[PDB]
């Protein structure tokens, strides 16, 4: 019955990348108890994370026009499609946004090291999570689109 | 660490569809992934951290394959992926890599395994983004293809 809190943590580093770092404001939603399947996208960035006494997942889920617009914010160009380098900047947003999540988690005393980013792309996919364990969701807009994060932790 | 890390991965998998010989699943050879072409309908995604070291794999399935599998394994089909479908997906992602954890720590290799993500949608792909090398098998029969791809970095 985990703490809807713990996803502040990657709520407010996700912010960091993209309202500082991509100078685009993401306006979060309330964080839910996941109950739908409805937190659609074309490009997500998707990790493991295992501590000692904890394992977990999280996604970060975008629309197309709004990754194409951070990646037009952080980097000067994007392609107009998803592709390679769009998956890549994915990858290291997801990398940032669960590693400053570890750093302030850390300060708190709940540890765990992150695997690898993977990045799923395909329009209109969805995310579910499979932990046995609370599913926490949000989402953020933008006149760009819509993104969400999702985390579970057993 | 290359073939010593991601075979048992592959192993697991192969000895996991061993048990439906009526698919009649003919595996490829695995080889360095050098392209994006490796698209599917449903996959199960999950990290794990090991002896220096860090990776993530994947399993992607052609809709109509699945399907299938859940026909073996289950006894039905909703003829769609749903929830059902989503959930098989996720225990056979933990099958493999439970199966693989057994046989890497057998050899005395401790990895522990994250939990599973599965994606729903048509013709999507997986990039893995470890800095390593990456890993890729198919495996084809009459009702479809998948692919399990794993990274270590």
């Amino acid at each position: 019955g985990m703490n809807v809190n713990f996803i502040n943590p990657f709520l407010q580093s996700l912010l960091n990348v993209i309202s500082t770092m991509a100078s685009l404001e993401l306006t979060p939603g309330k964080p839910q108890i996941k109950t739908d399947n409805l937190a659609k996208g074309d490009v997500s960035g998707l990790i493991g994370m295992v501590g000692p006494q904890t394992k977990g997942s999280l996604s970060i889920t975008f629309e197309q026009k709004l990754v194409l617009q951070i990646m037009q914010n952080m980097l000067g160009e994007n392609p107009g499609k998803i592709n390679e380098e769009v998956t890549d900047l994915v990858g290291e947003i997801t990398n940032m946004v669960t590693g400053g999540a570890k750093n302030l988690l850390g300060q708190k005393g709940y540890e765990f090291e992150m695997a690898t980013p993977m990045v799923v792309s395909g329009q209109g996919h969805t995310i579910s999570h499979k932990a046995n364990g609370t599913k926490i969701i949000m989402p953020f807009t933008s006149s760009y689109g819509t993104a969400f994060i999702e985390v579970c932790f057993e």
